[PDB]
């Protein structure tokens, strides 16, 4: 409808795949190569479906911070036949708070679905579902169940992950350059 949900829709059609675990479908960001993001509760294994195919994972590192807390993001190298387009130039270099962004969402459930969840405070710290969480990004939408794995945008940027809420709140793992050299 406007400039923040055209960038949305640029990442969307060339940079999601939808990811199956035996914990549920989750909007999966590929960000270059065969390299993509995910939700750490999707709990990857050695084979994922991308796209209803079978594909194994040639490696999954969940990461942590340097005080060793959970960053709720799992990067992913699939055994894919196909790269994705390098968006790595598009993530922010630090940590910061945004204006207008947009939060999108592609798996069965969800098809083509953008929410303007307009101003993302820099949150910090969350217990999230009992875990100790840093780096998170939150937003003032009441986000629900099938959106974890969903991308974050302002103009110009791809902020962060959708991994959680609380019923009034949505909570991202933010994405910074420095998580993909």
């Amino acid at each position: 409808m406007g400039p923040g949900f055209d960038f949305a829709q640029a990442i969307m059609k060339k940079n999601t795949v939808i990811a199956r675990t035996e914990k549920g479908e989750f909007t999966m960001l590929g960000v270059y190569d065969r390299v993509a993001v995910i939700p750490t509760h999707a709990s990857v294994g050695e084979i994922i479906y991308i796209n209803d195919v079978e594909t194994r994972v040639l490696d999954a590192c969940a990461l942590r911070d340097l005080t060793d807390t959970n960053l709720e993001i799992t990067i992913v190298k699939l055994d894919r036949n196909q790269k994705f387009r390098d968006i790595r130039h598009f993530l922010p270099r630090c940590e910061d708070d945004y204006n207008d962004a947009v939060l999108s969402v592609h798996t069965s459930k969800f098809p083509n679905m953008y929410i303007p969840v307009g101003q993302v405070t820099n949150y910090g710290f969350l217990n999230l579902g009992g875990t100790p969480t840093h780096r998170i990004l939150m937003y003032n939408f009441p986000t629900r169940a099938g959106q974890c794995g969903g991308v974050v945008t302002t103009t110009g940027k791809v902020i962060g992950i959708h991994v959680g809420g609380n019923g009034a709140q949505g909570f991202a793992a933010m994405l910074l350059h420095s998580y993909f050299t």
